[PDB]
């Protein structure tokens, strides 16, 4: 049973979306973001994915947790969304639906796609993993 291949790790360079669809890719990208003090981005993104599959009754609580942990001004982990996206997200928190964090999530996905994802693909973490598998 193969658990990882050079081919798979090559595929992660195709799009951030392929990297994030692989649990190990998430974990390795995560580790690089953590070394770079930007892991709030992927953690937020994964929390949003987990919010979207949450049962209706627990959305108010989950939304409040995600908001305090990441979005709120006084977050340990404060994500870099713009002021207007933050203000509108804050308003959605008080009566949340499954799409509450879609706007903020999109911003953060883009921030990763355009900044830290390319850098990761040029990191030792990524390039060592890739080459030493071959």
């Amino acid at each position: 049973k193969d658990v990882l291949s050079a081919a798979e790790v090559m595929q992660w360079s195709q799009s951030l979306e392929k990297l994030l669809a692989n649990q190990t890719g998430q974990n390795v990208f995560g580790s690089f973001l953590k070394s770079e003090f930007s892991e709030e981005n992927i953690e937020f993104w994964l929390a949003c994915e987990d919010y979207k599959k949450t049962e209706s009754d627990l959305l108010p609580c989950k939304a409040e947790e995600i908001y305090k942990a990441f979005v709120h001004s006084d977050a340990a982990k404060q994500i870099n969304i713009d002021f207007r996206t933050r203000e509108s997200t804050a308003k959605k928190i008080k009566a949340p639906t499954p799409t509450c964090f879609d706007e903020a999530q999109k911003v953060i996905y883009t921030l990763m796609e355009k900044d830290s994802y390319p850098r990761f693909l040029k990191s030792d973490i990524y390039l060592n993993l890739l080459n030493d598998l071959q």
